[PDB]
Order: structure tokens, then C-alpha cells, then sequence
RNA sequence: UUACCAUCAACAUGGAAACUUGGCU
RNA sequence: AGCCAAGUUUCCAUGUUGAUGGUA
């Protein structure tokens, strides 16, 4: 087997799991850093009434093993239970006076998901927690669901649960992703994520709405310049190397990417002065079946695995190939929805989920202040 | 919408040939 | 005939709504 991904937490060190998702371990160990939950609220409907209160003391129980002294939340109950009820609940009784909110709803579809993601992530910056009352409605199963949910508020508030040791200090990782949706006139949204520390705990996310691909190059140069100045303000240094990912676009536009974006990725990024040429690397990432590499990272319990194809389309880093393969094993960072790892590296699904919320129906842009934390999860 | 999903049923795009009306030209 | 359409018929992969089992 390849060398694993050792994970470190506050006064603890945990090896990779036998099932390769370190689930049970993070169910019974600490956190690197966790924003304290002091003033927060849950809102419920009486159909889940007892399963409301059996939830909230749950949030006072599982977390001291995870190392997070969570306090009692605030009761909210309001009658109406539609998408417009979600809208008035998320545009009026929602403010930065609260930390972040927990919502239980009986059952719902993707449209109210778009409603909560639109009204939690655009105007008033507060990435609240939405959890349905269908998966917790049975006893002796709320254990793992509530523990994952507890991890999700402790991640999506500015806190940072896990990290991977990085030999490539003073170097960041950038994920750029494109959503392939033609329902809303083929808007073709783009999601950008950039890390703001060599430990990769903090990041920086952005998304703008545009159809065409001519001013797209200039605007993502401006966005990456914002990313580099943010990285310089957090880090007070300069990243020599830069790694840029893909999502799963096939060979129908790989030549188009290599002829258009790759020479433009070296075009006018030397604005910082003189002779500071940054080493760059762009890799194409495929799932279904500078060097190509297949990765086994996710362990499957049902069905056959899908090993992940990597095609480095551009490289100036000079990174060592053994360091490259160990990094590519570790390149599935974070992913605070799913503890452990997946097939594909982290910023691919990260900006893919970002593209999912903005390109479902969100014909707007997320806030700039919602970049340091990981709001979109 | 706790995430990850394994499969199925249906649907838009992308085609591949057959066939009908055919127009052509 | 060839091409051009109006197309349909099935397959036909990608994306994509539901559901069957689930790992917790």
C-alpha cells in the first residue's frame, strides 16, 4: 500500500482508517480548532416535537468527546411550512446577532435547498444548518447523523476540524470548476477556491455570473490576484508553486483548455514587480473509466470502486514524483461534509458543490466575506 | 436536507444507423 | 440517386429528478 495520510488534532494524532474514512476515530477524538457555540437557535415543527428536544441535548452530549463545549440553543416554532415560509424565516428572523441556526423540516425537495442556500449565503452572511426530519426520526440511529451534523456546524462557522501535514510550506492549492447546466439558458457558472495558508486550513471562495469565455480570462486573473493578495496578507510570503484542478470534463475540450487557459495562465501574473516567475501546474481530473496517474483513495463497501484518473496538462513546479504521488494521495484534504476521504481531490468536489448551489437556481454571487470560512458546505 | 453512496425507473443534450413523407436539382 | 429538411423508430453514452437497498 501507499504511505497513508496521518491526521493531527489538538493533543492527538490519528492514523488513517482501515476503511480509509476516519469516521469512528473522529467520533471519539478532539478537534484542531472549533468556534465556540454560545448563542444559537433551532427552529422546529411540532410533528418532530420530541425528536426536536431529543436532538438538542444530543448537542450537549456528543461534542465534549469531540472537544467542543456546546451550550443550549434557542427554541423557535412558527406555523407555516412552505418555501415562502423558508424565505420569510430566512430574510427576517436571521441576523449576525446569532452565530448560526439549526432548522428541522419534515420533508423537502431541491427547491427549498436552493431557497436556504440563496438566503443564507448572499446578503446576510450566516451559513445556517438545515437538517431534515426524516433521517433522524428513528431512535438508535441519531448517533452518527447528529455527530456528523455537529462536525458540520463546527466546520462551517470559521472552525477548522482536520488538517494534513504539508512538506510544501509556502505553497497553495487552487480549484476551479465549471457547472454544466443548460436549464437556465446555459449560464455556465464558474466556482473558484483558493487556500490562504500553507497548512490549508483557511480558504477563499468566489463565484461570478457570466456566460461568455473572453472576459472570463481577465476576470479570473483579477480574482486570482485577489487570491494572491489575500494569501500574501495571511502569509506574508510568496508561493513559488501553484496547483490547479479540474472536475471531470472529458476530452472534448481538453485541447481547448490547453490552448486557451494554459498560455493565458502565464500571461499577466507577473504584475507583482520584477522577475518573480511563479511555478504553475494544471491537472485534469477524471473519475470514470507532468504524468498521468490513477489513484485508489476511497474504499467501497457496496459495488466496485472507481479509481480516479489524473492528467497533468501543464507543469512548471519541478515537484518530485514521489512527493507528487504522496501529495496526490493527500490532495483529498478537508471535505468537512464527509470525514475521511473520497475518490477525487478536495477542491474539485468543493467548488463542484459551490457550483451546485449557485447553478441550481442562484442567479447571484456569494459574498466576499464568506470566503475565509467554508460557508457552502 | 447528515454526508457517502450501489442499483433501478423516467427525462434533456449528444450522436449512430434504419424507415416514411419526401423535396430537390 | 446524392444532399437537404420535416421527422419518427429503436438503441445510444453523458448529465439529470424520483425511488430500492443501504455504510454509519
Amino acid at each position: 500500500r501507499l504511505p497513508p495520510e496521518k491526521i493531527l488534532f489538538k493533543h492527538s494524532s490519528i492514523v488513517a482508517n482501515m476503511e480509509a474514512d476516519w469516521s469512528r476515530e473522529c467520533l471519539k477524538e478532539h478537534v484542531i480548532s472549533a468556534v465556540s457555540l454560545l448563542d444559537w437557535a433551532v427552529l422546529f415543527v411540532r410533528k418532530d416535537q420530541g425528536k426536536a428536544t431529543d436532538f438538542v441535548n444530543m448537542l450537549s452530549k456528543v461534542c465534549p468527546p469531540i472537544g467542543m463545549e456546546v451550550h443550549e440553543p434557542k427554541m423557535v416554532e412558527v406555523v407555516n411550512d412552505r418555501t415562502e415560509s423558508y424565505l420569510r424565516a430566512l430574510r427576517e428572523l436571521i441576523a449576525p446577532r446569532l452565530q448560526m441556526v439549526v432548522i428541522v423540516f419534515p420533508t423537502s425537495r431541491d427547491d427549498r435547498y436552493s431557497a436556504v442556500k440563496k438566503l443564507c449565503c448572499i446578503e446576510s452572511p450566516i451559513p445556517s444548518q438545515v437538517l431534515i426530519a426524516r433521517t433522524i426520526t428513528q431512535q438508535q440511529k441519531l448517533r452518527s447523523v447528529a455527530q456528523k451534523v455537529a462536525l458540520q456546524m463546527n466546520a462551517k462557522l470559521g472552525g477548522e476540524l482536520w488538517a494534513v501535514e504539508i512538506p510544501l510550506k509556502s505553497c497553495m492549492v487552487v480549484g476551479i470548476d465549471v457547472y454544466h447546466d443548460k436549464s437556465y439558458g446555459n449560464k455556465s457558472i464558474a466556482g473558484f477556491v483558493a487556500s490562504t495558508n500553507p497548512s490549508f486550513t483557511r480558504w477563499y471562495s468566489r463565484t461570478a455570473m457570466q456566460e461568455q469565455s473572453q472576459e472570463l480570462i481577465h476576470e479570473l486573473k483579477l480574482c486570482m490576484q485577489a487570491a494572491l493578495k489575500k494569501y500574501n496578507e495571511m502569509n506574508q510570503s510568496l508561493p513559488e508553486r501553484i496547483i490547479v484542478f479540474r472536475d471531470g470534463v472529458g476530452e472534448g475540450r481538453e485541447e481547448y483548455v490547453s490552448e486557451f487557459e494554459v498560455p493565458q495562465f502565464n500571461s499577466c501574473f507577473s504584475i507583482f514587480g520584477e522577475n518573480y516567475c511563479p511555478k504553475l501546474a494544471v491537472v485534469v481530473v477524471q473519475k470514470r473509466i507532468s504524468y498521468d496517474f490513477y489513484l485508489v483513495s476511497q474504499h467501497v463497501r457496496q459495488g466496485t470502486v472507481s479509481p480516479t484518473y489524473y492528467r497533468v496538462i501543464y507543469d512548471k513546479s519541478g515537484l518530485k514524483p514521489d512527493h507528487l504521488q504522496r501529495l496526490t494521495y493527500k490532495l483529498t484534504h478537508m471535505y468537512y461534509n464527509w470525514p475521511g476521504t473520497i475518490r477525487t481531490p478536495a477542491p474539485c468536489n468543493y467548488a463542484h458543490k459551490l457550483a451546485f448551489l449557485v447553478g441550481k437556481s442562484l442567479h447571484r454571487d456569494p459574498a466576499h466575506e464568506l470566503s475565509d470560512r467554508l460557508f457552502f458546505l
